[PDB]
């Protein structure tokens, strides 16, 4: 089949690989060297001759590039046009100086152009580095991930077996607490017959454990709301929520109201209680909630989210929310 | 007559008949197999060379389909756009990635393309199987339906007399807990006598004991809000209620409201109190109901539903809600 | 002066004459003998090719006319055009498969076709029979109207002088027991020298006692809305609303506000209690009523209907609302 | 001036007097008998041959015209169409079949045609007259217009003081009930210095007793709104207002939050208690009191309305609200 | 620079000169002689050959014009035309019969032509006389201002001393009460080093005491808010409002909740417990403040305004807010 | 590289500095020798051939400029439109007579042309002297800016140790009561190795002890809320914002929620408790607010904002709010 389907690939394929292959070039030539160095959680730059690389330890090490041709106005202009027809998307000194696209690979990336930079020699870009790697959950305890709590014992049951029976859990913190990883650990508990649907961003979950699955990406045209819709349309057995933005939000909490399985999610709070009105928040801002009283969503949240995580800037749960 | 009104049919017929011929040797030679295996609920493609079926029993069964002409890309891509104009849709690598369409037979079916996939290869698709049978009533009693109650001789009774006298039922729980399933079955209880108008997505319930009725179906421009109102013009002594979505949500507390005889509806919802706020919260985000107080709609159904009947994983009864 | 009035109307009747007259023989050629029948509620046809016809007994007898010319797609479909296009309005298969248009005489008919019905071969017909008749009230208390009333003489005595005093009353219930009859039958109480101005959707109401008097009838771009406020400049002594929808609703509320004299209306309700909230429902609805609180709306027609009847499925009264 | 104003005006007046002589015309040949008999409040005619005129006692006459070229469709239309045209407004059978117009002399006129009414032999039509004359208040005494309240003289010295004071008075009842005769004749308390402003719908007061004074009309595209607008720009002592719709509603709330003077107007309401909520329903349904509690605006008017006068259909005050 | 600047004006002062100077002579023509009247505060016309005038005591005189050729149709329609260019507006007897601008020194100007006049010979006009001079406050207390207050000294004090240290004051009450003529006077007050900003209708506050100042006028497309934006951004120490209205109105609490300085303006309003009221009122009409609570606003001026002063008919002093 | 990037910019530069260059000059012929006076807060024109200078001393000094050829009408005008073009906005006498614009070095400036002004001799003219220079923190206590405190010791270290361990803190006060200059200073204490993002209006803030950041400036189409929302995106470990104005509001109220680390913005409110309400109807504002309470944002900011300075009109703290 395999000769059937190039043929019919054919087609798609060189439209992509056409913007994509330039791409990769202008992503090797600059950040090259830099996207290979590991454990690292974001390479930024500040059009000033600098690499600023963040490390897993909260480090930020900067790297002398005012020797490159890579990092030339022409250079990092034809690289930011790069990021932008790849999503279809255009950056330019008008009327599209912020750039949000994404690598050949897939990581998250934010350019920002003059005028809204200091000058017209500055070009910001941030990338994201999803931090390739599936630790198992024993390695979290290992490391003392649950050291904080004084339910140490319960917490690691509750979610080893809360997970097990299919309670909704909710995974928040700040960006590059380790929110992705520990979930994509916790997944073990998740019985392998059990189907699942993942709704993210840019692949980055790892299915080690099942085979029955699907993952699903919103972008461009299509929201999460779509991605979350067509899931309830795909007899999921869990749901795994990339991150709660605003437009799931509230066709999230109806997912919940319908009393649905094995719900398992990321969000940025600083708490517990923090992460409810986090929620009701978010909910709101949808045109469906308008005549639904805000207390009321709080207190929906509340009822429907069995079980939730916080990390703190250390990359420890400092706060294990339950029943 | 029957003459006459082949002519006259002609020349639809031919135009319908030419999407769905083409369908039907899709559908055929893709899933044959699969939509003849008996107790199934849903038949899932992955877009990995695996169709994935889901059993009755909840256990899922992979199917090795590497060596099938029917699943390359060109032969996949040609049953999903077969879909799309069924339905008169369009499916496609841009605008319209996600479907929602049917087959010959009516059967729900969910389609997945790129971007939305993970890659280009895959191509998820989620048939819905509507369980073709129509088991007695006693049948569920026999295979303890009912076992999980404390009100076991109560609850029994009070749906055959309740059904029989017109209450407003609702019967809910989360996908294939057998819902429609056992409203078709406690139709039984319903005097021959009545009159009865069906609003479904699919056909789906079937009128054993009924000689009087008729039914809709809302999709595409109609909605069921629509069949609701036609409903309500057509003297029926009985409605039955595919499912409460949103539409109908509202137009539905307002059936109640105007004392309707015997109403009969499924829903998806965890509980009894979930049932009633899963209510309000639909009828809200109608515009009819801007100017009504949220909790006012809960104490609205409180009042108008009789009795509620929630189903667990398990198809069972686990909460069977009166007066 | 008729020979003058005639040539003056020869053009417009010539162009309803031309949608009319192709109307009335499709009527005839298919219901004629049905609607001949007396006593009966309503005539249903559900595609079968059986007629149902509901007697005022409240049953539904079946008629077998698989033997009829009238009876075939091509029969049925041009009877289905011929209302469409009489009330100004388009059936088909596509954007327009619901209809609701009228008879000749005036009798609603709500007709559903393929693909809102199950099949291509099923064409529902629904006709709603006025019962043209003028029962007087004695023939009510004769027939018990009143007898599950434990303030039988209590109620028989208030609806007699109430009405005669110009008290505000609502007539309630289900489709069909028997509510215009009922307001037409307690109008020999309206002082024979009141002016009463009727706003109907067909004509239905028949001013056996009065001789100053003026009917309305909305429909098409007239709505109910449009005849009440339009009443409102006749100087009438009495209004008859023939039914409460929507769009009255809070344009009634105010009519009542400015302490209007006799008004008189229908309205689907199970009860009393619910009557009220009925009526802010649909007052609320309105963009009149955006600022004003929900219960104060409820609080608005307590005071200000005086007298509320309530008729049960058995064309029987079974609560008599005073003060 | 007389002259070069003759000529300036030939213009316009040859414009309006090309309707309006036709329209006088229609006027006389149809309803002229019936315009000069003496103490009438309405000339109804209900498109049966037969013309209903309203007596200031209360008492419908009836007038036989089955004998009057002037009483043909032909005759009747072509007076509709000159009240549609004077008016600069269209009458027909299909998007305007419904009018309200004034006649040469300003009267209100509400016509309905086909479709709105029965049938197409039916024209109904209404004629408002102001009932033409200004009785002195000393009249309304002897005639016991006070009779019926227990604080006869405390009423009747509160409204010759409290309006010489320059009170906000509020006349209301329902139509004819001699609200505007009313109003006229209490304004010979208003000293003879004070500058009035007067916003009508037609012409109807009359200043006996004051000289400096303007008169204000809406109609068409000038709402009440603008006129009131206008007004508060014209240095009034006092403000009388024709009668309270809904424009002016809020518009008339904040008038009297600014402390103004002497306001005067008349409202259709069943008493004291219900005017203060009528004003309230009223003013909520402008955009600019969108932001402001319900309860907020009763409490508004209660503040600022210093004495409300009641009238029943017997034209006799049964009710004098103070302070 | 006179020389260079002329020329630079010449073309825009050539066409607003094309349309001033005709006004100018129409105002000669008509109301020269009424204009140049003593102590007068509104000229009115009321299209009936006389001209009544309004003097500061509150006293109406009545001119007789009947024999002048300014007062006639074609005379006074070109004067009416004169003011709309004049503030690029149109008058006419269709869309636009009634007209508000400005004479050539800027004194507020209200015309009304038929159809909105009772006539097609009335046109009336209103001119609002800004009673050019500027008292002391001293002055202001030699005439008893203050004497109805039982709290003299402290008001006479409190006003002095407050506004010296920039407390927001709000002067109010009706039309003509002398609002403006006392802020002018109280302005003795604020430093001479204080820059002032000053945003008014047309000119009439004078800097008699202070160099370092700016006026800002709002008018046609540039609303009052668009003058109080561009005020909080010229450094100003005092902010004189000529009039709050309704835009302003929010755009003014917050002006306020930013703790600004010393805030003065006028307001219509009968007292102090209404004056807020009014504030919150107009506030809430704007869409910024669409969320806030309405009691919330009211505390919002509550807390903001240190002291208000209100004003009877007979301009004096009849309540003195503080704290 | 300056090579290469020098003729990748220079098409973009000439386009700039083809309106720069004119407006250089402009600038200097005019206000060159008042740009050049140290310690000025604002340089005031008031189109009266006079400059007015505000001092850091609070002092207001004029300066005479009537024989000068820069101050002629066309000289100003020209000055006028280089700003205007500069930021590409248009200023004229019609549609656009009030402009905010910036200098070459970017200092906000407040244009204002007749017919906004008292005449067309007038032109207003505001600059804001970003007062440029970075004062150390302890001139700030050397100078007693916590003097007036009684909570002195507590303060100066609690904003130390507070900014260090990266609370969020809101420094408020009036237009120039050296708020900016305040955080600029207090900014040593964050750890040298965060990355800072700033998001400022014009720049202002300077760098002296960081070296890994960025700074983002909103204008034109690019609000606030795009710099903001671009933030979030750039991995930084404390966001600095140059001013709450309404935009970001809502979306600062959410970056709050999700427990973000530290932030820091300046404010214009009278007090603390002041702030809380500014921040709730500044959010309140945004339409993702739409359906949050009031009061709830208010205890909102509550939690979430650790510690409020104010400063008064002379420069010094006057109360600090904390925990």
């Amino acid at each position: 089949l395999s000769a059937e389907d190039k043929k019919f690939l054919e087609v798609e394929r060189a439209l992509k690989e056409a913007a994509l292959n330039p791409l990769r070039h202008a992503t090797e030539e600059l950040f090259g060297d830099f996207l290979k160095m590991e454990n690292i959680t974001e390479i930024c730059y500040n059009g000033n001759k600098v690499v600023w690389v963040l490390k897993n330890n909260g480090e930020w090490q900067p790297f002398d590039v005012r020797d490159r041709k890579a990092f030339s106005l022409s250079r990092l202009m034809h690289f930011a046009r790069c990021c932008a027809s790849f999503k279809k998307k255009t950056i330019d000194n008008y009327e599209n100086p912020i750039l949000s696209s994404n690598l050949a690979n897939g990581e998250r990336v934010q350019i920002v152009l003059s005028p809204v930079t200091v000058n017209d020699e500055t070009i910001s870009i941030s990338i994201r580095i999803p931090s390739k790697t599936t630790y198992p959950h024993s390695f979290f305890e290992e490391q003392g991930f649950y050291n904080l709590l004084d339910n140490k014992e319960q917490a690691i049951s509750a979610i080893k077996d809360g997970i097990a029976i299919g309670k909704n859990v909710i995974v928040c913190g700040g960006t590059g607490s380790g929110k992705t990883t520990y979930i994509k650990s916790i997944m073990e508990f998740i019985p392998k017959e059990e189907r699942i649907i993942s709704i993210e961003d840019t692949e980055e979950i790892v299915f080690k454990h099942h085979k029955n699955y699907t993952q699903l990406f919103f972008g461009g045209n299509i929201t999460s709301a779509d991605c979350l819709k067509s899931c309830l349309r795909m007899r999921p057995d869990r749901i795994i929520l990339g991150e709660l933005r605003s437009s799931e939000a509230y066709d999230f909490y109806n997912v919940l109201c319908s009393g649905h399985k094995g719900t398992l999610t990321t969000l940025h709070a600083g708490s517990s209680e923090e992460a409810f009105i986090r929620l009701a928040n978010m909910s709101s801002s949808n045109s469906a909630a308008r005549n639904i009283k805000f207390e009321s969503l709080i207190e929906g949240f509340k009822d429907l989210i069995d079980m939730i995580v916080h990390i703190n800037h250390h990359k420890q749960c400092d706060e294990f929310y339950i029943k």
